[PDB]
């Protein structure tokens, strides 16, 4: 087997419009943003324009193959794959995807998709010019699928919060915490899971 | 059966360009805006930029299936279903759809589609910097289907207007009231139903 | 024959890239702008930004069906139909179509398409703050089909011109005249028919 | 008698959109003539100008020819069904906003005419715009991928008025226009690339 | 023998655009080189530049080759028919605005050449732009999803020097472009993604 065959096989088995629920359990999607830049910020309107990599991780076993004597990874367009309907609940602009819309697929079915996204949010900018900084909280979860259908978690890998953050930003990152949360709506007993990324940041220059 | 089979079936039955009209009566489409944010008001131009979750419900019986031994619900792309051709009559920009464009379909035939839309309107902004606030009126209904094909009725419930409104907005919501109406034109015989949403709001933290 | 059948047959019989020309005679397209709003205006650059419903009407007899025991009108996507190739000759922006891209098809062959269009034009803005107002003239006609192939005609539909105009606009309409015309060029004899729409308007100098 | 439908279907089945209609080995003779409709948002500091123009573009594909003895002489055809020359403005700094329907005109002798109204920004000499001598903005346009052996671009010597189709309502006026032919070559590679250099000479209307 | 239409037909039959053309299990040697055309907006406070550049991209796809001994040895081909490297600018803050026809140039041996003019905004060091020694804006471009065992990027150590196609009408000027190679790795996984780093040394002209 070879890469042509892997991609060919994916076309035959993949159903992009059908959630790949193994049996009757939810598809566990691991979500994790890595902040790259903070471009525009508004102290009055409480809005921030941000650039970030949204590391996304789920499993789809229909796409699996034997990588005994063939590659165990390929890049595949997201248009050929089911992708989770993640939305940011406090975004006030369409997510601007800056990178090639290709997911990485492993022989064992586990998918990895990490687009760099510029997007504008509505969050608490208060304190941004102080030295304890502002805390902008972003809530990201499935727009249409609930607990039983999709579950969302953070990678919970504590490390360098400003590893890939631009040194040429006007701001700097103090902390980033990523917390699981089980939001529910007033219409219906239907709990939607979301990951709450708290971005603690301040403007550079101090006195 | 499974979710794969349900969607397969739905593709075969559903006709996206065919309004699923029950014999010879209008399709009942309910509409309900839930305002999330108010971004850029301009009292001079009488223009406001708004974010809202447009909760839309209707029945397409042709989508139905037996859910005894199968899931009762699935998310389906809006391109695989018929969707009401709703437009805001006083919009001055295309609706920017922020969320994934999937609808929610139940085996009983009812569709639920609630996108988060950002849009700019022309409406009465005067009074935004006052106690009583400005009242922005947004009229929404079918662009091509008249009252015999689409009837719109606002799912009105005096519960909580700012339930999902952002606390960090410059503005605060005083009141929202959704009201059914019906527009006719001196050109033509057809009447087009609509929902007027009166958004009464003002700036937070004014002098008293 | 239910709605599905009408619509099905329309898709089977429609020829989007072929003008439904009756014999030698042209296609009688009728066009009528109904001004909804005027948003931005500049007297220095002579540039207006205008919203208007472009009521467009023509006949394609191939689509006709017997509507004695059937629906007599249906809503159809304009990507399925032939559509007159209209252009605003003094436009300076691609027309932003704000409404759903659906036309109305009648069983006798008549097609009605009335999109709401926001568009930027180049025209006389001199006046505008005065009592007389300013007359912005807008020419709309076919881009590639001349008199013999496409004819344009304003629908002389007596209506006060502010019927659908926004009361919350910063400007107001004085008078709107929709005059038929026919522009011709220096390369070729080909004469192209246009509607010359005269928008006499001014700023609401309040009191 | 062949009707328009028959003419189109012939074109579709024999026109190869992604194949240059080379006649044996000789280059396809494209003709490019810009007609200027307006000049907008000028800037002498940054050296940049929005310009609207009709880009009259003519070439020929004789495989498309038919007998118009008792049938229409021309048809309008979408450009997606045709091969269209891959012209680009070399000093453009925004992608071209095509304002008009993307229909070409095919003539029964195989001749093809495409003339869109394009609104596009350029980097060029804007110095002198508020002087009587004016500024001279040069726009180079030619095939992005096909060399002289494959595509030749010719400026149409018409000798007409330069401000013929130009908007009288612009802030600026045209003094003179000259469409010269040029042969751009690159440091890396041998094969030469033809272009038309259009020198637009324009000045700000003396409002006094 | 074979015409251009025959060459193009064969390409669409052999070319699989979503499959990296790894000969053996070597990485694909994608070579990347920017050639700067303009610098339009610069902001020293926010560290953001709006640059226009040609992105000379070159690689081998041997599943495209053909016998050109009695046929043309090159063709222009739309990139949607070819596999194209998934190159991204790591510190780009806007999508790449491709200003030119999206056609690549394929040679009979399998060599593909794609040189799009692109306008794009970057987050980089603008400090000193108005000084004599200027600013140094570093742009990092490499594959987005393929690691070093799949795509290897490399600057064509071929100058070409190097304000050659840079607009003389720009507000700024180039002092030095240098294009060295790099190999970034991450904390997630042990696989290195090659990139090219283009240091643009520029400054506002002024006078002296
Ligand atoms: C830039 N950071 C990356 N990985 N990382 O672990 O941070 N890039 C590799 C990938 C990019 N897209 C997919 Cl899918 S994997
Ligand atoms: C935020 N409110 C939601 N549901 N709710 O019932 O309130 N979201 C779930 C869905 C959103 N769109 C569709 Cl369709 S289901
Ligand atoms: C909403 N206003 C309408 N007419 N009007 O005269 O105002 N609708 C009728 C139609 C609109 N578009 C098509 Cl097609 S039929
Ligand atoms: C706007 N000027 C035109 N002709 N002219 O000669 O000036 N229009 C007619 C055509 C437009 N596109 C094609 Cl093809 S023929
Ligand atoms: C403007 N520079 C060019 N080449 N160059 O090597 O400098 N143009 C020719 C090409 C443009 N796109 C392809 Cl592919 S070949």
């Amino acid at each position: 087997a070879d890469r042509a065959d892997i991609l060919y096989n994916i076309r035959q088995t993949s159903r992009p419009d059908v959630i790949p629920t193994q049996r009757d359990r939810p598809v566990a999607v691991s979500v994790s943003l890595k902040f790259i830049n903070i471009l525009e910020v508004n102290e009055i309107t409480n809005e921030v324009d941000v650039v970030f990599w949204q590391r996304t991780t789920w499993s789809d076993r229909t796409l699996a193959w034997d990588s005994s004597h063939s590659p165990d990874q390929v890049s595949v367009p997201i248009s050929s794959l089911w992708v989770p309907d993640l939305a940011a609940y406090n975004a006030i602009s369409k997510p601007e995807v800056l990178t090639p819309q290709l997911a990485r697929v492993v022989s064992d079915g586990e998918v990895l998709y990490m687009p760099s996204i510029r997007q504008r949010f509505s969050c608490d900018v208060s304190g941004v010019d102080t030295e304890s900084g502002a805390t902008c909280r972003i809530k990201i979860g499935s727009w249409t699928h609930h607990s039983r259908e999709i579950s969302v978690d953070p990678t919970t890998e504590n490390s360098d919060d400003s590893e890939y953050f631009s040194q040429y930003s006007r701001f700097e990152i103090l902390d980033v915490t990523q917390k699981k949360n089980s939001v529910t709506y007033s219409c219906c007993p239907e709990a939607y899971e979301d990951v709450e990324v708290s971005l603690n940041f301040r403007k550079k220059g101090r006195s």
